[PDB]
């Protein structure tokens, strides 16, 4: 048994005042570990190396689309720099309606890179349960 | 080349009489390996650690929403535990349509934990084919 | 720090003349490493055990449906097989639609196994960012 690898499941709360989310990560299912940072809404990666990196949010309903960009941050660049996005566009049936959306893939980071989440509209992600909207990554 | 690291790989079936579905697990794709454990419907947990997660539903068809869960019981707890939840309102244009829902996440679990799929309707469950709908873990 | 282990992760560009996407593999975020090959649309495995494979494409905007399959061809059965499908109707509210489809998980492969993504429909594919339509896999 390995690693020691650092690893962060993070889960969705109601956000306050393209927006980045914020995030749980130490309560129910939540938690960072092997020196993850979750802070100032990011995911800062504390060794450089292959990560899978992974989001899904829940959005509930007038719009065009929804959006979803998981997106990474160094001060090497500071231009902020798109991983995956998922868009989708929206079906006016309801309207009570919701969708999900779900990205993962892997990457190379360096350590000291920042990774946040970014949406279409913070007023439309579904902030209830834990398990519908959240954002995790792991050392490969 | 280490690990012996539990892995398995689940396949959809005609489901026989939220619901939690059943699974081929040896024949075509589907297997499991290093000790983990497939009955009753349950994924078994051999070895406490962080495990990636998946389902793929594919739902095709009236009804509201579909929704999937992946869902952990323990007998610690045994008020059981919602892992991941796929929910997405219908669109009726058809009415013969279809739609993959599809989660995965990461999660700490402990040795005998259980794990099981869970959708809002099993007569929408596509069954036909093992691409499609299906349900898997591995150990990180 | 070990492995060294096989890792792609690719990205989409313009196609030029189901068919299967060719992919960037190199430049911008693409990428593969330790023996991953990525020729003729394929990716080549080249160490047999267990791998974990993803790809989202997404569509943009009169058809049925979209799907994707991801598709492993050995010389062993040349009879292709069918990982992975991911299957959507769509409907015709625009129509300047799109919708992503993401597909990921985990299969033993031999090493010399091919892999390709397959789509229902090449001219449907958006092409124009590296985000948005990808596919990948990893040694586990
Ligand atoms: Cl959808």
């Amino acid at each position: 048994a390995d690693g020691d690898k650092p690893r962060a499941h993070l889960t969705v709360v109601r956000q306050t005042p393209f927006p980045a989310l914020h995030w749980e990560h130490e309560l129910g299912l939540a938690f960072t570990k092997n020196r993850m940072n979750y802070t100032n809404k990011f995911l800062l990666i504390p060794e450089s190396g292959d990560y899978f990196i992974y989001s899904q949010v829940t959005f509930r309903g007038k719009p065009d689309s929804i959006t979803v960009v998981i997106t990474k941050v160094t001060d090497s660049y500071p231009e902020p720099t798109q991983l995956l996005m998922g868009t989708k566009s929206v079906c006016e049936v309801g309207s009570n309606w919701f969708q999900p959306i779900y990205l993962g893939a892997m990457f190379s980071l360096q350590e000291g890179d920042k990774l946040m989440v970014n949406v279409s509209d913070i007023s439309l992600v579904d902030y209830t349960k834990e398990d519908k909207t959240f954002f995790g990554a792991f050392l490969l």
